[PDB]
């Protein structure tokens, strides 16, 4: 006997081992990370950050280095960034505490409305707005604390 | 000719930040055949236009100016408009590191999604992607502390 898990898990091994993110990423997409082991949250964590396009502004910006140190919390992060769950990035985000990751999830959470279809144009646009306000706060204190560091 | 009036009506739209009805307005012509200015308002306007925070937008199109090459307002002006593959040879042709690792990322992505392909050569297509992200990166955290000596 089935143990697809089991399999998959040596699988996604086998391909990040090699380097093969796209491949560790479906071969795991139909499993839930919070259950996965460590070194597997690892595995998918590092594969969804190797492969988020992040300008060099922004990878200077995030917490996206991925380590067998890592605390689950910031791979459970990368991971639902990666599977396009922004809204449980943000939570997430939140939690953790760490701003930079939270405008990150944010500025993923805007393009999510933008597209939303369910959403009228007036609450569409509210949104938005309260995104970017939002947004622009949290720019304000990473300002603000570089301010003070350089004084 | 319509292409004429387009170029102006661009540039009244630019003159007020209204960046998307910048793109929408220039969505139909090709961006090697535009005047080097209205090439310059298409850039800034995706750029000003991508997913980024207000800083990060001000950093790259700040880096766009009316005396920058028209390759580097290209590369935007493709990154923009998904195609990728073309803002990433382009990327290789400039030779610069940030841009290429960007584009291919990109590229990744449009590859990803692409209908054409068939499932074993888009998986070897992404493979290949993935394994030149990893050189970058192995490439970067190098440079990062060398360690000598
Ligand atoms: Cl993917
Ligand atoms: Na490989
Ligand atoms: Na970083
Ligand atoms: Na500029």
């Amino acid at each position: 006997t089935a143990q697809p898990k089991q399999e998959a898990y040596i699988q996604s091994t086998e391909l990040f081992l090699q380097n093969k993110y796209s491949d560790v990423i479906t071969t795991l997409e139909d499993y839930a990370p919070e259950d996965m082991p460590y070194v597997i949250q690892y595995e998918l964590a590092s594969s969804y950050v190797m492969t988020e396009s992040l300008t060099e502004e922004q990878r200077q910006t995030v917490s996206n280095n991925i380590t067998l140190k890592t605390d689950e919390q910031y791979m459970l992060y990368w991971i639902y960034i990666g599977r396009s769950q922004s809204e449980e990035a943000l939570e997430l985000a939140r939690t953790i505490e760490d701003r930079d990751l939270i405008v990150y999830a944010l500025l993923k959470y805007r393009e999510q409305i933008k597209g939303d279809t369910d959403l009228s144009g007036d609450e569409k646009q509210k949104k938005l707005d309260e995104i970017d306000q939002e947004i622009k706060e949290y720019e304000r204190e990473r300002k603000e604390s570089e301010a003070q560091l350089e004084e």
